[PDB]
């Protein structure tokens, strides 16, 4: 799944499209997205100026925009459980990986694991609504 | 407290800052604040360009930030457990009223509700550090 | 009428949209329009960095494209008669209220009335071309 | 005056700056001022998509600007008289005339014409206040 | 050829259109385009904010998008051998000279010359290729 | 060199930097530097809004901002020849390698390549002078 296929799966676009490819598919399993860090995005301006570091709530976004791809493959955040554990930085190279707990007809639980290399920067437990 | 002590006090600036003024304080007890909601704002184009509604995870950082007005009256998100409870749209004026469970030297422990008139869009708890 | 409403029915788009929600309508008579201050809104970074308060010429630009909402339920601002009386902040809640004195086949002439509260901040006298 | 003068006295700024440069100066008499109109300029995107126009509060504003710099060789507009008289596009260079009525020690009143070759596109009176 | 017609043929939009209008026009021969040079552009904010100056592979692209309106009259940038000989500034009218080499089936190389009144500020060579 | 060394060093800012981090120095000799590609950068949305593509001359630029963080371990962009091999999108990780051929007291030469993995995508000889 190429960046074409990520703008017509995410609902969401520029300045708040936080999913850049696709990297390893499981369809009603598993899914692994990737996002670039850059200091040229907009959302480094305003959050602390003094020293860039990405808002903890956008990844959050980022691992929700993963799962939406993964269920495409109308959802929207009923919950979110998350703890984040260290910063992300511009140039990092933020891994998405999605877990399905188990899906049920109008919601879904997903397991949310945010990484760099190999560091795990945010653990997330996150459900969806539809409408 | 006016909208230049808030952007004295809350690191964000935009477009990330979500706070627009102090509606009601009571140091080291609860917090009122108020955003305004508008469909001027840069991420209404990018959030579902169909219909205008605004990101959860961006209710969720204006609990924060209010948090953290209440606190400085350097902290960081450790952890959020979220449950959007129903939509904001442009033309909302969205209440965020925090509440500390209790404070400790490292850490802080605080209850997020943001409200909408009445009716309760989102309820949080939300942790931060000190770096 | 709702805010899919406003976009469908306002010309003008992001980042120039001054129009929340529709409050009150009397088609061919009165409407009252409603705009949210918000310091997250792009002009507030350039327009005095040293202090945000909204210009007064983007106050004119609501009352036109408020006038315009009555009337549509191609016009184009011939004239103005502003007098600005009292300043706009962050946080502040615009009531946009047009009077039409009357209408013509070609042209239109209203009286726009701003309002933060029952405070009037801005009155004027517009006039509006076709086409 | 070139342009590092013009934000220099000029208290606005980006996207808010209204001014290039500076053509003719006499000072307590006239000013003579230059903006380009670009359609790489954010507002384009967002007044009429379907196509280009500039917007007419915002040749009012850059009249206002225009006239700050003339003051400063706190002002802050309290009234304006325009006719909007032909539409401004991508490519233009508007022309910026402004000639003072009469200042006195808390105001100002000033002739102002906005002008694309020597057509006469805007015509204003403009009062300030001070604080 | 007016705006409307220049967002028409050339791919680009906002914020990296550098095209404003059409000057002076021949089919498989010449073109002489305009761009306006504002200090409202954003790239201006972030290009040296102590001191406004346009880069210089913004001319390149401005010199590449009109030879791309002469061509309709899928290119993409194959190479450029450019030299910056003065700088341009807020205020200033680009001219933009496009001259044709000759144009093969798959591929054409171009003169590009970019102006200020008179003054060469900017020479190139540009080739494009075919997709 | 972390990003905080990167915007002191770069003169350039958003949203017009294009440097994220630095991967290796050799003052004098070599430096290879590392700008992430991301679909949420401004200049996407402008350049083929069809299919993101990242524009050349920006590439050009992220050479030459690289070539001035070795130079400063006043430059300005004097000449630039350069190939473009092969396209760049959102996802992509951009690696510049800056030769420098040899410096004189006033003016710089040096060899750019952009790659993608081992891809080279862009090819330049870059020269800058001195202001």
């Amino acid at each position: 799944v190429n960046f074409e296929e990520v703008r017509e799966l995410v609902p969401q676009k520029y300045p708040f499209l936080f999913i850049d490819k696709v990297i390893e598919l499981q369809k009603e399993s598993r899914i692994v997205c990737l996002k670039n860090i850059s200091g040229n995005e907009p959302f480094f301006a305003g959050n602390f100026p003094d020293f860039a570091i990405m808002p903890g709530v956008l990844i959050v976004e980022a691992l929700a925009q993963a799962s939406i791809i993964l269920f495409k493959k109308v959802f929207l955040l009923a919950s979110a459980n998350v703890r984040f554990s260290k910063p992300v930085f511009p140039g990092d190279q933020l891994i998405l990986e999605i877990d399905i707990e188990k899906v049920i007809s109008s919601a879904a639980i997903v397991k949310g694991v945010a990484k760099v290399g190999d560091k795990v920067v945010t653990k997330a437990t996150l459900s969806f609504g539809v409408a």
